[PDB]
């Protein structure tokens, strides 16, 4: 599923991401835009052979099991394929563990490079939340 901006904001808001660890909702929408273009089915392969999955491009190196990232961890205890669902619950729940791991949203390269220090509230402007 390819979400609309406001549709995704509202789904994220319902799943407790607004202000989660001090990150306002615009941060999460912005990250999703630049990570996946709001497409729950996004995959991208990293040079190390790990893969990034779903709306927030969560990496098989640490976070999920895809059966083909030898010597990786499954810290969110999920098949990576569950991150590709049109229901973003598993992505959001895993994202919460990532953002809590000490690096905040800096874990998301596109967040760091494209959202951080910008006006992120613009990403939810206009939305009925
Ligand atoms: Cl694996
Ligand atoms: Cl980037």
């Amino acid at each position: 599923k390819v979400f609309g901006r406001c549709e995704l904001a509202a789904a994220m808001k319902r799943h407790g991401l607004d202000n989660y660890r001090g990150y306002s909702l615009g941060n999460w929408v912005c990250a999703a835009k630049f990570e996946s273009n709001f497409n729950t089915q996004a995959t991208n392969r990293n040079t190390d052979g790990s893969t990034d999955y779903g709306i927030l491009q969560i990496n098989s190196r640490w976070w999920c099991n895809d059966g083909r990232t030898p010597g990786s961890r499954n810290l969110c205890n999920i098949p990576c394929s569950a991150l590709l669902s049109s229901d973003i619950t598993a992505s959001v729940n895993c994202a919460k563990k990532i953002v809590s791991d000490g690096n905040g949203m800096n874990a998301w390269v596109a967040w760091r490079n494209r959202c951080k220090g910008t006006d992120v509230q613009a990403w939810i402007r206009g939305c009925r939340l």
